[PDB]
């Protein structure tokens, strides 16, 4: 039974910070690399990082290189994605991602309103 349970987006202001988590259960956390995913809206899914077993070795997608930090704690077998300095184009649906697996998704909206 694998779950991947999602938590953490909201609604902030260009500039703002958000910190993402996934908490994971059902299989073995620590032998595998855990991903972050995003959707925006009229947009194909895009990967956003990723963190191998072990931590080592992390992916960034480029748009996001300096401003995103992926990490993991593996005695919570959760995984995480430290999001800060927030644009609108990083307004999305938020997957977390392992072996075909899939969160349900959190909302993340970066808005300035006014």
């Amino acid at each position: 039974q694998v779950q991947l349970q999602e938590s953490g987006g909201g609604l902030v202001q260009p500039g703002g910070s958000l910190k993402l988590s996934c908490a994971a259960s059902g299989f073995t956390f620590s032998r595998y690399a855990m991903s972050w995913y995003r959707q925006a809206p009229g947009k194909e899914r895009e990967s956003v990082a990723r963190i191998s077993s072990g931590g080592g070795t992390i992916y960034y997608a480029d748009s996001v290189k300096g401003r995103f930090t992926i990490s993991r704690e593996d005695a919570k077998n959760t995984v995480y994605l430290q999001m800060n300095s927030l644009k609108p184009e990083d307004t999305a649906v938020y997957y977390c991602y392992v072996g075909g697996f899939w969160g349900q998704g959190t909302q993340v909206t970066v808005s300035s309103g006014g």
